[PDB]
């Protein structure tokens, strides 16, 4: 992935988990709480978008709205949630816990082939 991936999770543990393993193998990241989608250039090119725990259990109307506009970006959840990203068409699957590097390596390769069909780059 050349752009960063954006990381929503509301629990502080997580997002250090996840950036952690990001970084390690070799990925960018903005990791934002779910109160902050308004801090996101939704209209960007991301390399995906990782939704994790959400205050609530679920999406707000608000992420509901910008992730619906944002079809180019490739959508992952990290661990099984409450909520479904199902209805959305840039949906690209889960991440499963415990973290490991094939699983996440073939989730970021989902990612970059989703990019790739909507024009944006090769590898």
């Amino acid at each position: 992935s050349l752009a960063k991936l954006l990381v929503i999770e509301d629990d502080a543990a997580i997002r250090l988990n996840l950036s952690v393993i990001l970084e390690f193998v070799g990925e960018q990241c903005e990791v934002i709480e779910s109160t902050q989608i308004d801090q996101i250039n939704w209209s960007a090119v991301w390399g995906g978008c990782i939704l994790g725990s959400l205050r609530g259990q679920a999406l707000s109307e608000q992420l509901i709205q910008s992730l619906t506009k944002a079809n180019h970006i490739p959508l992952l959840v990290a661990n099984k949630q409450p909520y479904s990203l199902e209805e959305f068409p840039n949906y690209v699957g889960e991440l499963d816990f415990p973290l490991n590097y094939p699983q996440l390596s073939d989730a970021l390769r989902h990612c970059k082939e989703f990019l790739g069909r909507k024009g944006f780059q090769v590898l």
